[PDB]
């Protein structure tokens, strides 16, 4: 049985004008700007940008990975799938 969302956990992420996108969710760290009410600090692994997203554009990875982890010609997109799979929880 699924949880909620929890920071650390393993997705890809879906926005406007690009393929799904091996992400985590982010911590928030102590002074940082929150993300809007039921939204989730994303970080995109890669590119290493953050956006708000809501459950809705999020895919668990491991679920998922057979469909959307294949290498894409996109800037950023094959670092992002070595490191959610080599080092998913590091500092970047």
């Amino acid at each position: 049985m699924p949880h909620a969302f929890k920071p650390g956990d393993l997705v890809f992420a879906k926005m406007k004008g690009y393929p799904h996108w091996p992400a985590r969710i982010d911590d928030i760290a102590d002074g940082a700007v929150k993300p809007p009410p039921n939204k989730y600090p994303i970080f995109f692994f890669g590119t290493h940008e953050t956006a708000f997203l809501g459950p809705k554009d999020l895919f668990p990875y491991d679920k998922c990975k057979d469909k959307y982890g294949k290498p894409n010609k996109r800037k950023g997109f094959n670092e992002g799938l070595w490191e959610i799979q080599n080092n998913p929880h590091a500092s970047y």
